[PDB]
């Protein structure tokens, strides 16, 4: 099992703590293919996408899409944070990612994807207010949450509050401004409008670039989902849940570190407003499953019942920490989304799981199977998930965006560093929780 | 009030019976403005869009979109049928419209819009199987229903069954085939795929050209609506209702005229399947309004609650004859759609009514107001609607596609012959029902 990592000399960033963690997990695992896949995937972000300048900046590419997503970058380095106290260079690089993220938010808090400098690119032609520092300007609530999540974990783990600079203060004020704009209370249209001349229906917005109507009940409108597909009803439930938790983290930072209580209070009160509106509008009494969370709602009474593989998703709510895994409405939702009552759940000869309209019919995303494992309370279920992930990689040793339910050799995104990070993180979690016997029972 | 009709020498088709009807209504009406609008609108189709070859063919343009829609053409000559027994040339022309519609269906039963010959046009580059005889190929269930409706009413009025030729037999077989393909039972994708590179989200289809998934519960998928906007969930309820009725008319024709009892039974069997599925899936228990009809459903349990102005619409069900006007679920739906609980209902300084995502926020379609009048059981409501139509035409004396809720001078489609026909039809209906005194009470 020769590694599919790049040759040592070609790896973009090296962490001694990451290398020792990998050596350790390989030693513990008896399944040689699993160990090989772990080694391929866990460090892929560092091997292939990290540009650390040695000082205060880290730019992080997604993989086979050559720009930096706020979402991807916040996830791509997530499991490394727990190693930061053992590795000074790793710690500096992580602080650089967070500092870069806040600078990106400051450039445009509506934008999902950024260039390293001012290169422009193919989406300068989009019918929206573009700057050459942007790769793409799809408004996605979760773009602003992932950096807050990363920064909070980095701070709690390391005690290093120096990331909460004047650029952070500018950024978090932009986050509040943007979230409140997108409650669309005074104007159904507003400051964010997006169209693109494209054949892909979900890469442009309905109603002349304004999206489908919302009734302004307190939820935050998201123009696009974490899949980068346009929302159908703009009050995207998983992303609103993620906003609640992220604003509360922000409030704690603002009170404790910055002594900026007015901004903290604005975060707290907005979080409570969004949470109250989720309780009032995001629940659907399903005749089969009982009370479940809707995927998207419009505030008029429409509720879209589905899930999409991309995190934040319904199945992943407890992974991000937005609900407790025991939440009865979550457990009902979990049963619903992993069934043929979900329009984007697919089952065939090669496996089963959730995809979405991004790639279309019958294309299962490994992320959904990973999130089923992350949120499982049952060993047999976790084992089934891990074996499926091993048996649906087309022998590449990496995580893909999606694969066909009847043929894993038909797959999308060969080099998707967020997904590789998630797989490494999953295996590490399971080993650290004392479940190496379960993994070693895979023959 | 000088007429806005063309001068006599520029009128494309002249009917003696239509002129007699106009002169009769003008003499009965005492409101000069209303009489003027009637005269402008009722014959607009004949005046400006009809090309009858004197034999067996009539081509009918929409107005300011220079192609023939199966929907528009089937409605544009509808109110003239009742005059056909007294005007041989009008009769011949109507039979020519029908014959042309069956010819169109035989060219491509998935296509909405046709050229007179092989001119091609802007949409030849669409990502679908195009032919130069097509102006557009957006699959809309109602495209196949409007011709059957016209044909049945022409047959019942005139007794002329000569229109039900071998070309009809081919055509109705294609209708059955197409409807059944679009139940999507054995293949969730199927023979019809459509994308277009466009900034307009609803002018292309999701999921790589297949649209959003449907669970094959027996309903018929419509890729697009009568607005020409893509469906959100493909089992479009008003169109499925229209299909049931249209299939039963076709069964009657096939039994009585063509002596084809097996093909007739195939129509009836399908009608019964769609009807059963509408009962099981199309009803939503609205907490404010009671049981209502959903606008679109996917068969998985998703139901979209709204209405769009274009007929077939929810408000128009009794106009087309698909439900009785005192169906309790219909009456509940009627209250819901004409309310701010409908995302596409707008109220402003100029009036109120229903639009849709075709033209977008705040744009009300006169068709919705007309349909409210057509389906009204109250003289005062009827009078209010007629007054609103008169007060929202920007002084043009014609019916428009849409007008801004706060300013009727901001309007779309100055020359829209379907809409002009509907207005004439409405006024004629009210006079023929004995309600001229109501019309003459408008000051
Ligand atoms: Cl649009
Ligand atoms: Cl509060
Ligand atoms: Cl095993
Ligand atoms: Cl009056």
């Amino acid at each position: 099992y020769q590694t599919n990592r790049p040759e040592t000399s070609k790896r973009l960033f090296v962490s001694q703590a990451v290398e020792q963690q990998i050596a350790h997990i390989k030693q513990l695992l008896t399944n040689a293919r699993l160990a090989w896949m772990f080694e391929n995937c866990f460090p892929n972000t560092l091997d292939t996408t990290v540009h650390f300048d040695g000082k205060d900046d880290t730019f992080v590419y997604t993989g086979d899409i050559h720009a930096m997503w706020l979402r991807d970058s916040g996830a791509q380095v997530w499991p490394y944070v727990q190693l930061a106290n053992k590795d000074a260079e790793l710690k500096k690089m992580l602080a650089g990612v967070i500092k870069r993220q806040f600078k990106c938010i400051n450039i445009d808090p509506y934008a999902n994807a950024f260039n390293m400098n001012s290169e422009g690119g193919e989406w300068m032609s989009d019918l929206t207010d573009m700057k050459p520092e942007l790769h793409e300007r799809k408004w996605e609530i979760d773009s602003l949450c992932y950096p807050i999540r990363l920064a909070y974990h980095y701070w709690k783990t390391t005690g290093d509050a120096s990331i909460f600079s004047d650029e952070w203060l500018t950024a978090i004020a932009k986050v509040l401004k943007t979230f409140k704009e997108q409650q669309r209370k005074e104007d159904p249209k507003g400051p964010y409008r997006f169209q693109r001349k494209t054949e892909r229906a979900l890469d442009t917005m309905t109603n002349d670039g304004w999206g489908n109507p919302v009734k302004p009940v307190g939820l935050i409108a998201s123009a696009f989902r974490p899949s980068d597909d346009a929302t159908t009803f703009q009050f995207l439930v998983p992303s609103n849940f993620f906003a609640v938790t992220s604003l509360r983290k922000a409030a704690e930072i603002l009170n404790t570190v910055n002594k900026k209580p007015d901004l903290a209070k604005e975060c707290t009160t907005l979080s409570n407003e969004v949470e109250a509106a989720l309780k009032k509008y995001a629940v659907y009494n399903h005749p089969k499953y009982g009370k479940i969370y809707a995927f998207e709602v419009d505030g008029f009474g429409n509720q879209l019942l589905m899930d999409d593989a991309n995190v934040p998703s319904l199945i992943a709510l407890p992974y991000l920490g937005d609900v407790k895994v025991n939440d009865p409405i979550y457990q009902n939702t979990r049963k619903f989304v992993w069934s043929e009552d979900n329009p984007y759940f697919f089952k065939g000869t090669a496996g089963e799981g959730i995809g979405g309209p991004h790639i279309g019919y019958d294309m299962i995303w490994p992320m959904s199977i990973m999130m089923k494992a992350f949120t499982s309370q049952n060993d047999a279920e976790i084992k089934t998930c891990i074996k499926m992930l091993m048996d649906t990689d087309a022998g590449t040793g990496f995580m893909h965006e999606s694969f066909h339910k009847n043929d894993p050799k038909n797959f999308t995104r060969s080099w998707f560093a967020w997904q590789n990070t998630l797989f490494g993180e999953l295996i590490l979690k399971l080993v650290n929780e004392g479940k190496v016997d379960l993994l070693n029972s895979i023959q």
